[PDB]
């Protein structure tokens, strides 16, 4: 028994993470096999950064000019290119802990694992949700650009994020690693609005299924609901629509709980219409959403990798 | 900007994890050099376990009795000893992935990570503390026993907590590395209560300083207090006493923000008497406790490991 916010372990990406220098900046760059991926901003002074030209900066950048350490030992780049807003390093070393691998892009709703680095070496690990509105809510200092998000299934480390950008209120941006931003972002330090966040129902409808699982029984109301109603209420409360799609995936612990996800939308309703009257659900005073249903029944069924 | 509850790297201790089995009962073991660590119970059946003789069951156990994979590979036990409530098995191989490590006795209130494993496989990593009570709040299956908690210091891997056991209300108990509970508790499946638990007040205050460095500053007042008033105050809340080592070990947060210890004192006095009005720091409507003043610092500094 017991829920803890639970990170995949992080060892097969900790033995990919680098130091990558261009001048004075320093950050963080991910080696998979005899490539280097890093943020571009790593060519740009900080003047640079207000609004920069990627292409006229690494037109004057030779292969010597990057800087690039993995633990003690430097590894010497042959080659350089920029894809949307990634840098590619070529270098003359294939990293022998190179795992399994793919380049995943996260849909918003899904949780990943963050190895937070600071020139090239990890500082820890926490589990975090891409925000409905393609931001997430991290733990990022000076120096942490070019830390990654992933997931692992079995063997196979999916590469999701790589981290370039504070927003305001400590909400984070960044890229798939094909340098493709989340959201309407850009890596120029020039005024963005992100759009608001919502709360994700499905993995709060998985959360409470997990209380339930866990002994914690006091909210089950004896009602159900229509999902059409359900939404109704939830719409007023900034929590994105419940789809089919959604009851379907709630499908396991639905099943493994005996309570019908309409009749576990019955009890969220009175959640958000009452309020918990001072009482926690698994330690918790607010209701969670960054929890998904697969997270849910991985922890509650012990999944384990490698 | 951000913070989140982090845990330490984990590939250090994820390539010491392997799978052992006695009989029926498979749980995990630490492989370091050449000793594998594990709760003695692996050598009990079920029943055993109501009032199990270790020592009677042991003398009928033979070297070939222990089946210890890594991965795929078993590895042959050439030798095995009980110290307190741990197996040693002396294996024929020495673990090439034995990373520099201690033992170390941790002290309530102190912050480790757990790497949660079934079947010697790492399943998630998450971070907690030692209970004022010896007990931890962790997530725990069946299949988890022999589960480690550690600490990185640099390079160093600080054994603290191997699992055993689950008390009333989902929360866990174990030993150190040597075998020996923390708290008063036996490997007897038999009624044992724990004490009552108590709010780390050290940390909340840590918490505090983490909230401000991050720019959550509403619950700051004007006021400050004695070291004594503010304890007669808490006392009430369950919460422990702070010490003078307590506000000595605040000093460099106090130091980062410019409030004195007792002026942050004076702050948390009025939260426990007057309640948050429906606000959250950091994201939580509760008092956090389980973030050290060495784990904010960590956090929102950069300190890094390998
Ligand atoms: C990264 O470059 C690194 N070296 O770690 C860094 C990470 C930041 C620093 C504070 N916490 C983090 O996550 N990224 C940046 O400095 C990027 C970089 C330049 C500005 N920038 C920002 O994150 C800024 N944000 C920003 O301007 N936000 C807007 C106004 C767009 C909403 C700032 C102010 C430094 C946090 C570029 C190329 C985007
Ligand atoms: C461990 O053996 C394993 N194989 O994983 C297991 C871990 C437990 C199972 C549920 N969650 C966990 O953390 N440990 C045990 O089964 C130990 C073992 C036998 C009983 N036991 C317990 O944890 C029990 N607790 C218990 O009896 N609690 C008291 C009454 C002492 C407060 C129980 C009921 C199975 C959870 C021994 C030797 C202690
Ligand atoms: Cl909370």
């Amino acid at each position: 028994s017991g829920f803890r916010k639970m990170a995949f372990p992080s060892g097969k990406v900790e033995g990919c993470m680098v130091q990558v220098t261009c001048g004075t900046t320093t950050l963080n760059g991910l080696w998979l096999d005899d490539v280097v991926y890093c943020p571009r901003h790593v060519i740009c002074t900080s003047e640079d950064m207000l609004n920069p030209n990627y292409e006229d900066l690494l037109i004057r950048k030779s292969n010597h000019n990057f800087l690039v350490q993995a633990g003690n030992v430097q590894l010497r780049v042959i080659g350089h290119s920029m894809q949307n807003c990634v840098l590619k390093l070529k270098v003359d070393t294939a990293n022998p802990k190179t795992p399994k691998y793919k380049f995943v892009r996260i849909q918003p709703g899904q949780t990943f694992s963050v190895l937070a680095c600071y020139n090239g070496s990890p500082s820890g690990v926490y589990q975090c949700a891409m925000r409905p509105n393609f931001t997430i809510k991290g733990s990022f200092l000076n120096g942490s650009c070019g830390s990654v998000g992933f997931n692992i299934d079995y063997d196979c480390v999916s590469f999701c994020y790589m981290h370039h950008m504070e927003l305001p209120t400590g909400v984070h941006a960044g890229t798939d690693l094909e340098g493709n931003f989340y959201g309407p972002f850009v890596d120029r330090q020039t005024a963005q609005a992100a759009g608001t966040d919502t709360t994700i129902t499905v993995n709060v409808l998985a959360w409470l299924y997990a209380a339930v699982i866990n002994g914690d029984r006091w909210f089950l109301n004896r009602f159900t609901t229509t999902l059409n109603d359900f939404n109704l209420v939830a719409m007023k409360y900034n929590y994105e629509p419940l789809t089919q799609d959604h009851v379907d995936i709630l499908g396991p612990l639905s099943a493994q709980t005996g309570i019908a996800v309409l009749d576990m939308c019955a009890s969220l309703k009175e959640l958000l219409q009452n309020g918990m009257n001072g009482r926690t659900i698994l330690g918790s005073a607010l209701l969670e959403d960054e929890f998904t249903p697969f997270d849910v029944v991985r922890q509650c069924s012990g999944v384990t990798f490698q």
